[PDB]
């Protein structure tokens, strides 16, 4: 069966988070390694994997490694031709080197045709409303759960401005996936409690590397604003 839904005190609050919520949305914003048809090249634990990726951008990595919930997880993908989608950080990291959890689908058999993207809806709903619609895209069949959160993330953060440097104009937040087999499960989109944001500890939930069917998901960001 499917994770229940949030209850009340399940989720986190953002006005009693009184780090740094830039920090939060760092990891959305824009922010993502992508690679695309690798081979790993080396792990340092049992659980990891690490890959020869550059950033195209602002040359700030050459080597990616990604951590996975366990060791089975690790040599399924080891010697695996894959594609590589998630959200990285260097605060905790250690093996121009990044980290991350999870991201890694198999190459072959992933695709559609004719170079086809598959739109998945995300449905936003502020305090109980739907109140906008968009869509997010991927050419790969099965996809991480991960890589579908950061691309609804990153459209949430400019358009809602879902985090800004100092806070959230957002109390609670967490992401709902559907599987069309009934399976359900979510993430909080709010840090933990105190003055500290754990990047590494935060995305660690991403570490089962968690797929969907991108033809058949569907996905509800639930929000609720600071007062009423
Ligand atoms: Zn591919």
């Amino acid at each position: 069966e499917s994770q229940p839904d949030p209850m009340p005190d399940d989720l986190h609050k953002s006005s009693e988070f009184t780090g740094t919520m830039g920090n939060m949305k760092y990891l959305y914003d824009d922010h993502y390694v992508s690679a695309t048809k690798v081979k790993s090249v080396d792990k340092f634990l049992a659980h990891d994997l690490i890959y020869n990726i550059s950033d195209k951008k602002l040359k700030n990595y050459d080597k990616v490694k990604t951590e996975l919930l366990n060791e089975d997880l690790a040599k399924k993908y080891k010697d695996e031709v894959v594609d590589v989608y998630g959200s990285n950080y260097y605060v905790n990291c250690y093996f121009g080197k990044t980290c991350m959890y999870g991201g890694i689908t198999k190459h072959e058999g992933n695709h559609f045709d004719n170079g086809n993207l598959q739109n998945v809806l995300v449905r936003v709903y502020e305090n109980k409303r739907n109140t906008i619609s968009f869509e997010v895209q991927t050419d790969k069949k099965s996809v991480t759960a991960q890589e579908l959160d950061i691309k609804a993330r990153n459209f949430l953060i400019n358009k809602k401005n879902l985090y800004e440097f100092n806070s959230s104009p957002y109390e609670t937040g967490y992401i709902k996936f559907i599987e069309n087999n009934g399976n359900t499960f979510w993430y909080d989109m709010m840090p933990a409690p105190g003055d500290k944001f754990d990047q590494s500890k935060y995305l660690m939930m991403y570490n089962d590397n968690k797929t969907v069917d991108s033809k058949s998901v569907k996905i509800e960001v639930h929000l609720t604003t600071k007062n009423g």
